[PDB]
């Protein structure tokens, strides 16, 4: 199953900031929020926002943020690219060990979406080898992230800004810098193409295997490079040799070799399923990575 | 539509683990009392067929090991009542929550925390089968992380793990302790019934794409209750009841298609097939999502 980590740690972090009649999710780390910056847009603003003059003519008191029923009191602002971080008078005793990072395509993470700061759901995302993600956000979404938990430690890896004409979605570390060609600028914005993640498709076989499902399984073998010359074909993720080491426990845990999950790949890419399901779904599926099947199975 | 589980941090705060000797599994500490599995009273070799009365006699106060985190609770009541041990502790949760307790019907969703060791690892979303499993991940040590949804501010806790059936799928209680099922806490092999496709989902599902402007599998024509729940058998699909045609208003009220329409254009992609179209981007019928779920990620 799709299984996102326990969102507790983050959810004491999510706070409501609001600007004017803008009004989207912080995140409190110690005594700093941080949020989008097109919170301090209007209507208007929006279409060709010059971030740097908007914010020069704001103030500390025009930012509203509130923790459930008690508003914090700004004391300071700065802008790091697509970010706002808002300096407030008082300490989240609920932060968490956490860092900032920022993923790598065909990473998996968690979102724990919020409105008006309050969270509403929780779950489990890639980042696309387009930057794109396929969140589920609705209005009053924006600074929603995303994150994984190792330890007791919450890496902080995505916050959220816009959808797209296709419904997918774009954000940004927490740094501001977004994943991808995208901008903060209430226009229609194309993706590049996209393509499937092979690494992880490979691991959900690997997944459908460890459950009792191997119909796809064949005696077929291939290479490495003539693998990759039918995955670009097919707009799949060449496999590097990291991807194959990274694959081994699970090529070990069902003796299998990576290889030759590679030949029925290759068999499913070009013969297609033929009305079949794989762990129920019609769809190779890609949003799982190695680790997240090893952590899990 | 994405799987989407309940934020859990009002349950993490609630998870704590119970040993006795070297059986550990999780359990569920709201205001003094702990919830478990009662089969923590059991060494392996008693799981065979248990006596639980008999085991739990010999069991005192002292017996029982109640840590949060690696902080341990002190012991200073017990009972069994039907398959969950509630132990009184001695310090009321500070982080409980508003909750209650429910019993949940066949088709409804909830989350999952999936927990070891008393320490949250993952959350998820399940559907409760027809026949009383739920299609969980859940390894040795699972036991005793629970299912829940949340309404406003409160938890509403509907299950609790105790076991796993021979095809892989997961069985277990309500916080009652009283099984989803015919099932029963002894190690023995235990079969479900045949399992059904969850009609009122499935109803939901289409609802939820005709709101997203995918709507080619609307007919003309319109049928009654019974007459679609006779033929939905056929297809190894659920019968409605009344409640399922209740919980589907919304969804009705806000596409202006009434149940039994919906009710009809679902028997004729039963009766002919997806003619090799999809529906949301899928040429499966998904079942896991309730209007429930429906409403909560649209709007
Ligand atoms: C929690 O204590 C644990 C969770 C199980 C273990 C793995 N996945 C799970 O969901 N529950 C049990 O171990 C439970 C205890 C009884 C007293 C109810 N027994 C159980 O789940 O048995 C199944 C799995 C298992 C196999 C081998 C060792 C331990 C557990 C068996 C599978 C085959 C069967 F169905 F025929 C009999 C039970
Ligand atoms: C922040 O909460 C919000 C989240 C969006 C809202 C819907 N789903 C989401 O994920 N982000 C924005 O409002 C963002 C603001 C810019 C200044 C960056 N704009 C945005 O996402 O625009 C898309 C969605 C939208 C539609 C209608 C009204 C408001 C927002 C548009 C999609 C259609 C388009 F491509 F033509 C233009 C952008």
């Amino acid at each position: 199953r799709k299984m996102a980590f326990p969102s507790g740690k983050v959810e004491g972090c999510m706070v409501q900031v609001t600007c004017g009649t803008t009004t989207l999710n912080g995140l409190w780390l110690d005594d700093v929020v941080y949020c989008p910056r097109h919170v301090i847009c209007t209507s208007e603003d929006m279409l060709n926002p010059n971030y740097e003059d908007l914010l020069i003519r704001k103030s500390n008191h025009n930012f509203l943020v509130q923790a459930g029923n008690v508003q914090l009191r700004v004391i300071g602002h700065s802008m790091q690219n697509c970010v706002l971080k808002l300096k407030v008078d008082t300490a989240n005793p609920k932060t968490p060990k956490y860092k900032f990072v920022r993923i790598q395509p065909g990473q998996t993470f968690s979102v724990l979406a919020c409105y008006n700061g309050s969270p509403s759901g929780v779950y489990q995302c890639a980042m696309r080898p387009n930057f794109t993600i396929k969140g589920s956000f609705l209005n009053g979404s924006c600074g929603s992230v995303g994150f994984n938990i190792d330890y007791d430690c919450v890496s902080f890896c995505y916050m959220h800004h816009m959808e797209l004409p296709t419904g997918v979605h774009a954000g940004t570390d927490l740094e501001g810098n977004f994943y991808g060609p995208f901008v903060d600028r209430q226009t229609a914005q194309a993706a590049g193409t996209d393509t499937t993640i092979t690494v992880n498709v490979l691991a959900w076989l690997y997944a459908a295997v460890i459950n009792g499902d191997r119909w796809f399984l064949n005696r077929f073998t291939t290479t490495l490079n003539d693998f990759n010359l039918v995955a670009m074909k097919y707009n799949y993720e060449p496999l590097t040799q990291d991807h194959v080491d990274i694959l081994g426990p699970l090529s070990a845990q069902t003796g299998i070799a990576v290889l030759d999950m590679c030949a029925s790949l290759k068999e499913l890419l070009q013969n297609g399923m033929n009305g079949r399901t794989i762990l129920g779904s019609a769809l190779l599926e890609d949003e799982f990575t190695p680790f997240d099947v090893v952590r899990q199975c």
